[PDB]
């Protein structure tokens, strides 16, 4: 089983992924869990990650940039992803393509139903043939609170500053909002809209 | 040894390529030759070519995209390349890591010795790990004379319309300068400057 963890920057997913796995593995599963973008693993989520910090010119002012580099993040990740889904019972991914779908259109100010998103599903799953995951799970958060834990880590952690995505806002509260519509029109496969509150024991149970 | 053949648009490289290679062999050594971009054979390079025909929204009017994708086309030929130079006596290259400092400075109005050029270097040679070719050859010729060649192509074949880059009149002139100052200041490894009449069994001495 495939589960990608979804929603803005400062929502709880890594912590999400480490009580679902456990809520998991308490049930008897094997688990293994992969994040988006891989920062060390592969040359353009490195180069993604740093054009958001201001490098690399003009590259993080183009969408389609951006959203190419973390399409390419995923394709040399293809066989690890089906790799893992052969070796073990349940596969969870922080932050997988709909990201990319999200965060697009959220830029142009286009909708789930709009040109971005189409796009990210041309390109990564038709054209890079990234497997569709069975469950992607939107954890909902108000903007401003996400905002605010962006923040907080930021400032104690000199390894995490803000990049330009979690500084602008708006981006994240317009991200938020396409997430919502990927989520009712199940985008890439079934979604589950679960808030900061949800059982990681029953979340588990759902998607056994 | 590694030998790059580098030029504008239309310049005659890829027949400069065959011939130089029929000279080798006639010499008796063993050559085995690669193009980049690597269209067919990586996604970077496949999505860079449909970005400069329109494809991709707002990806072609990035310099450091497009130059970003051109390098994750030869990141992914290092073990090709490296394995090329270990089995063949000669290995030469259409177009290298020189065509993205060229293009890049050109399309900022930025010479051989700005940030573009400075920024290929950091991030494919360093970076990257590609290999420094022995020779790079730089194919001059009139920029009038490249552009009439490059239109020739597209009105025979429907298979080679040209690109954002060549219908740019002013970016080829422009990209023939970059590559003159690259060539005088050996950037990256010593160069050869040829015309379009150059002597392919002289040229190759030169090389062996
Ligand atoms: C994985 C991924 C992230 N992004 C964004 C969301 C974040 O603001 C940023 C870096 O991801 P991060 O928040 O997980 O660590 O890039 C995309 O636009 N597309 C993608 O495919
Ligand atoms: C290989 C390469 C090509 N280019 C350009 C030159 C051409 O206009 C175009 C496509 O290459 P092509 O002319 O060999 O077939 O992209 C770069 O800007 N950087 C590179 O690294
Ligand atoms: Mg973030
Ligand atoms: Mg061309």
């Amino acid at each position: 089983m495939l589960i990608a963890i979804e929603g803005v920057d400062g929502a709880g997913k890594r912590t999400l992924v480490e009580k679902l796995s456990g809520a998991f593995r308490a049930a008897g599963r094997s688990v293994a869990t992969l994040a988006f973008p891989r920062y060390g693993q592969s040359v353009a989520a490195d180069i993604a990650a740093e054009a958001l910090h201001g490098e690399h010119g003009d590259l993080a002012s183009s969408v389609y940039a951006m959203a190419t580099l973390f399409a390419l993040d995923r394709a040399g990740a293809v066989h690890t992803i089906q790799g893992l889904c052969r070796g073990y019972d349940v596969v969870i991914l922080d932050r997988y393509v709909a990201s990319n779908a999200a965060y697009s259109a959220a830029r142009l100010h286009e909708n789930a139903a709009g040109k971005a998103a189409a796009w990210v599903q041309r390109i990564e799953f038709a054209r890079l043939g990234l497997p569709k995951p069975d469950w992607q799970v939107l954890l909902a958060v108000s903007a401003e609170l996400a905002g605010e834990r962006s923040r907080g880590r930021a400032q104690r952690d000199p390894g995490r500053a803000r990049d330009n995505y979690e500084r602008d806002a708006e981006l994240q509260q317009r991200t938020g909002a396409v997430y919502a519509e990927l989520a009712a029109q199940g985008w890439g496969g079934r979604w589950l809209v679960v808030g900061a509150d949800v059982d990681p024991g029953r979340l588990a149970a759902t998607l056994a």
